């Protein structure tokens, strides 16, 4: 068996290496769906990486191949400790009496993995189809009203990171037969964020047949969105914040028909 | 072995290839229980479809025949992903400062499918009997009191997509033999919405007996309703918006004895 | 071996045949303990009914059930008479259904053996109800001597008995209360759960004189009118029983 | 095997056959830590027994004597269906407009039993250690500012029924090998109760080594604290209420190495 | 087999000698993230002990094969008496509020110091010179840096809000942890002595000590304590650990 270990950093929009990396920036809301543009930095996007595993040499020299084969993983989120940080710039819990803690991060958490041997398949789905979202966005353009729900033509592979918004792109069911993708979502904009963390858990990649992702290429693709909750400022002005994701990945060499 | 995929789009009221496809019109409530007329398009409705499975028989009354047994799926609930939206013409959490995030969808959830190898038998049952229920929705008329409880004359059958009120039917738990239901509510107007998906998850569709859902006239019966909260617009007012629903049904051919 | 299907109706207060079955009339509150009157029909009661089973030493066995809460589909409705999401506005949804959920079931060869207790002994309940007159202050918590049995649907306080874990023997009984005014109520049904009501010796509830004893509870919370005025909301109970012929 | 069954009644503070047992009285605040005088009936303390068992003979020349093993029990909280009352004299849900349900009890749960063959081992510890708990109540007095962590020094046993306040002592984790305890805290002050009871659910006291507590003395010993949350009355005064705990006991005579 | 018993007390910010012991001095809160110093003593640190194990020393090793650990003290939160803002607190009444709001629990038991990864929640705080922290660690450290690590070397000085366990290293501990964020949600807590947690990895080989030092590391703030007058601080609980070890040949 091979190892490998990874992580993803959180794409939530503002620019990586500058003073708001892991934060959007603050979110501004449309009086109506028709009048509706959310502004680049403002939403988050899905993280993405490819991983370059051993190159494995084909013979043909006989009638199977082999593939490197995910058969496990753990997954973690990590900085769950920075979440206990409550004096940073926060709007205060007595906040018109300047006193008390800050709020921290509330509000919807939106988490979701995916490990598999190629791009994740995605379903382009909105809120509102009439959201012109920005040129450095990739989304379907002119979706139509089809898109509110699932219309079969919306499909999409997740082949960029940071510019596939979450809010317009999920696992698509239909495909994935060569991922495994896992997701939660809690919202509300006060709910408590709830995460764990250990070095512990193991998930099985194997499918019904006993067969993890196999990796085309020899590549092995990670995805996530890590979506903790609002940062609140004393002006009551609110941005997502986003947490990296540690991956670590079993193979074995597996031979294929 | 046979794989049938196939989704449900959600039926919350206003109609479809227009702006509002997914979710209700805007909700309207009554001053009191003896003029309460819910209009068309402000409540949801169930989903259902019917998958048309390879022919098995010359005849159906055949001494023996071959029937498709559904004896696993795989159901998800799509479009999670959306609900990240906090910009769309939302009520925002400081709306009196005109500043934070739209509040999001928040409130109800009623989740429940349903997989059978006939159309899922329903309970009519209502909060109030004297609603009266428009044209567009099949309901029993005039149902009495003791439609607010359970009436064992009060039944009926999901035969149509989009027109019988979530509000007004459940499944039928003394039928249903050849149907495997399943349901989650949790109720409020503010509680967070909790939905997960995966594409890892099966349930096992054999009963007691270790048989499946047996699809009469080769027909798989597919049926749901996906409430996932209300939308609030500025003005406070509230519509119910839904997402659709991914099935996976693995069936094979058993041998049945008429 | 042969399978029973039966339902319950709630017994929230108001009478059966009238335009708010399966609710209470709306709740008064008392300002003292020794001014406390809940009047009829603003209180839950338990449902019972006893299900004549085949004539029959042979007993009737009861090794599992299935039990759902039915009409949990009703809850949607957030147009009916509600208080509004924003009342002061007149705008909104209705608040629907909302607080506490006491939900118990109970399957068994006899009556329901109950423990009399109260929250205040000094309530005075109505003559429609079977409580114990003049408890006394033990009746706030465990006193040996306060014991019933549930003979009668309809009439026995939820707020006044609950399952006697001294008794009950014959019976398997299972309850969840979840408390509050604004809590939001959490439901599942399924047509696909099995109970086991086999005991730790492998025998399930006998049928005594072939006769088996359901009795339930479910209070799904408060409806709340535009005029603040709250009330009890009830679902009925499916039973599915199996039961064996048992050599006793 | 021999099976006892015992109740423990609640030690909320007001005394037993007057008009508020099962509650507190009305709880005080004190200004700061420094002049912190919880009032005698304020506060809860822990319920226990001892429950004779069957007498065995010694054999005082053997290198083993005989014991009581506690291998299993049931436990449920009583009275839960009490909790359904929101008409005794309770601040309403619209206290305002003079309307609504009363509230009902909210609030903190604690919930914690122990079954085991000799007094519970306690570990003192408080939220503060300036407190000045009343005559009546078994506490260490001026413990000092490291009883409000853990302190090695600070140690007790379980030796009287309500008077070792809730608050001042737990559980001590270092000791109690021949005792088995459970315990859940939620706290608020707003927060719903969550209770469940049947008498289906069994739980086995056996260790890792497949034996159970040993009664010391043929004594089997009971504890518990049931701590449901707070009633408040309409001028917004609040006090405990508790409900009490039933045990069921399954016991064996076993050869012990003496 | 050898079993170990030990404690660690929490380190919310109030030194050992003084009145507040267990809880943090009272939080303030900066206006901007560029003027953010959170003073000594207002945020929780890391608590850690390294158990010194009898000499061992074919070469044996103790190996640590499972655990019990519980939170200890949870009695003393059903205290609503002790100087605390009151549910209706305009109307001097009803019980205190208790403490609430975020729970962060996690433990951690190696046979080495616990690995680190440093990640902040803004990269200008300035910390106060007492902390252990890497100091002007830069933009990158809001989110995962390869380079921004440590190592649990010494109790009440590390920040948890500066510091998380490493996934990428800690071959030789098991840790667990468990966030519940917020400022008013009820705290919720369970102990019983009756819970094992096993060691072992996916080779059936536990914590091997080197040294034969036994290292222990928790944080457990179980929420915020509220004053009369709106001031918050930090509460904590100490932490009971049980371990089981074996002589192993290595
Ligand atoms: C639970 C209880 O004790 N309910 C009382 C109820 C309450 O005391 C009342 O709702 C509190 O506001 O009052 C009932 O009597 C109402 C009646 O009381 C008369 O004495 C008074 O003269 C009238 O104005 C009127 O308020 C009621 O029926 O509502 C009795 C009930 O037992
Ligand atoms: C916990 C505590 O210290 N309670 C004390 C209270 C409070 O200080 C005041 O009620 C707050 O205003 O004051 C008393 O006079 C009282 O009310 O009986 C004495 C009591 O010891
Ligand atoms: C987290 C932080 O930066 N706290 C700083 C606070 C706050 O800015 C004010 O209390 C907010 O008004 O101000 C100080 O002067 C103080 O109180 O000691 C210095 C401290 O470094
Ligand atoms: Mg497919
Ligand atoms: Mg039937
Ligand atoms: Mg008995
Ligand atoms: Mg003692
Ligand atoms: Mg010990
Ligand atoms: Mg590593």
């Amino acid at each position: 068996i091979t190892e490998i270990e990874a992580y993803l950093n959180p794409r939530m929009g503002q620019p990586q290496n500058e003073d708001f990396y892991g934060f959007s920036d603050n979110v501004t809301v449309s009086d109506d769906f028709g009048s509706d543009a959310p502004p680049w930095k403002q939403f988050p996007c899905y993280s993405t990486a490819r991983i370059s595993l051993p190159m494995l040499n084909q013979d043909m020299t006989s009638d199977t191949i082999l593939m490197w084969e995910a058969i496990s993983c753990r997954t973690e989120v990590m900085g769950v400790n920075m979440l206990t940080n409550v004096h940073s710039a926060q709007k205060r819990v007595y906040e018109n009496d300047r006193e008390g803690t800050g709020i921290g991060v509330e509000g919807m958490g939106y988490h979701m993995f995916a490990i598999g041997g190629e791009p994740l398949e995605l379903q382009f789905m909105v809120f509102n189809h009439r959201a012109t979202y920005p040129a450095e966005a990739t989304v379907i353009k002119n979706p139509g009203a089809s898109s509110q729900v699932f219309d079969p033509n919306l499909k999409g592979t997740l082949t960029a990171d940071g510019v596939f918004p979450v809010e317009a792109w999920g696992p698509d069911p239909f495909k994935n037969e060569n991922t495994r993708y896992f997701g939660q979502y809690t919202g509300g904009t006060q709910t408590p964020p709830v995460l764990t963390f250990t070095n512990t858990q193991t998930t099985i990649l194997l499918d019904e047949n006993g067969v993890g992702p196999l990796c085309k290429g020899d590549g092995l693709f990670l995805s996530c969105a890590d979506i903790v909750g609002f940062f609140t400022q004393h002006n009551k002005k609110m941005s997502f914040r986003g947490l990296p994701r540690y991956f670590r990945v079993t193979l074995r060499k597996r031979v294929v028909k």
